[PDB]
């Protein structure tokens, strides 16, 4: 179990102005740290918002949180479901501010929520170097679906972070999971609107880089494959070659037209990552992996997950047969047999 601890600095807040916070379970005897970005979809003006706070309100508020949570997959301390990391300082933090992990906005007179995912992240941070953070070697920030994108979106901001508050020997990376969306045209007749938004109802912010290269179009910095270039933090990007998220946005649920449809997506996925060093991507029909309790089960080309965690690992210190770089060629959902039955 991991415990509860709401953030002391209690103008950080989930949507409703609850206080935000985090869960932790400390290994004394371990300087790696893992801080795991929770995902859940977002809302993006005041009628779905609100929509969002009667049916998924755990995701808006943490008036109702639990007070311990089980750690899994890449936050269990078993080395019999965790290989790669099971000694580790390990972090969950909750996703209450629905805006991808990018908002910068207090509830006020004007606003009904706020949105304060990017400084939610950046204050848990500050928390942490007081309970042994100040000692770590590897601050591993990671996330899946929207926690995903979000570590695309701060990761790089972590690390500007901790070297203004004086800690240049941690090394920041990422680990990104079912966060790498393409911004394509459905297969029935949109995400790049919902984005674009979004990040005026939230005063979302994205990276410096990217945001100079884009300069009214920041909703671009949201796709992976066009933020990725500008980051300096090494990132290992988990996906999915048939993302069911993805495959829900392009309105689709086999003849000629489908066909082709679903090789092509494959075919550009797998396009975007071919000068990402460190990935990992399966010809799947599945969503999120690395705190589901069987995310050692998968393999591509005979490695699996944590295998090629490890050699990331080895690699920031190629390497023979313990490969980083790991993307399926063929080109239909489950032709790889270590698929998810699920
Ligand atoms: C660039 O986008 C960032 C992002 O996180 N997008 C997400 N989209 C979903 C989603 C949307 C519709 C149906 C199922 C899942 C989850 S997260
Ligand atoms: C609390 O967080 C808010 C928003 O991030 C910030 O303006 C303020 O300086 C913080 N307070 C303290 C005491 O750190």
């Amino acid at each position: 179990d991991l415990r509860l601890h709401l953030l002391l600095n209690t103008s950080v807040t989930c949507n409703d102005g609850s206080p935000a916070g985090y869960y932790l379970k400390e290994s004394r005897g371990s300087r790696r740290w893992l801080l795991f970005l929770e995902g859940g979809w977002y809302c993006f003006n005041r009628e779905n918002c609100d929509s969002r706070y009667d049916t998924m309100r755990r995701l808006m508020s943490s008036r109702d949180w639990p007070r311990t949570r089980t750690g899994t997959g890449i936050l269990s301390s078993q080395p019999e479901e965790n290989p790669y990391w099971w000694n580790a300082n390990m972090v969950f933090i909750p996703y209450c501010s629905s805006d991808v992990w990018s908002g910068a906005s207090s509830k006020s007179e004007k606003n009904e929520y706020a949105f304060m995912g990017a400084l939610i992240i950046q204050e848990v941070v500050r928390e942490l170097l007081g309970r042994g953070l100040s000692g770590a070697k590897v601050l591993l920030l990671a996330g899946s679906s929207a926690g995903g994108t979000g570590v695309l979106l701060n990761v790089d901001r972590v690390a500007e972070q901790l070297e203004k508050l004086g800690y240049p020997a941690i090394q920041v990376r990422g680990l990104a999971d079912s966060g790498w969306f393409l911004d394509n045209k459905q297969y029935r007749h949109a995400p790049t609107e919902a984005i674009r938004r979004g990040i005026r109802y939230w005063n979302g912010v994205v990276p410096e880089r990217c945001r100079r290269q884009f300069q009214g179009e920041e909703w671009n910095c949201f796709f992976g494959y066009k933020v990725y270039p500008t980051l300096r933090s090494p990132v290992f990007v988990v996906q999915w070659l048939f993302d069911e998220a993805q495959l829900t946005v392009d309105n689709v649920h086999v003849q000629e037209g489908l066909r082709l449809y679903i090789q092509n997506l494959g075919r550009e996925l797998r396009h975007t990552l071919k000068d990402v060093p460190a990935s990992f991507a399966p010809a799947c029909l599945s969503h999120e992996i690395i705190i589901r309790s069987h995310w050692t089960d998968v393999q591509v080309k005979g490695t699996s997950l944590p295998r090629a965690l490890h050699c990331w690992d080895r690699s920031l210190h190629p390497l023979k047969g313990c490969p980083v770089h790991l993307v399926d060629s063929c080109p239909w959902p489950h032709c790889n047999p270590s698929c998810p039955t699920g």
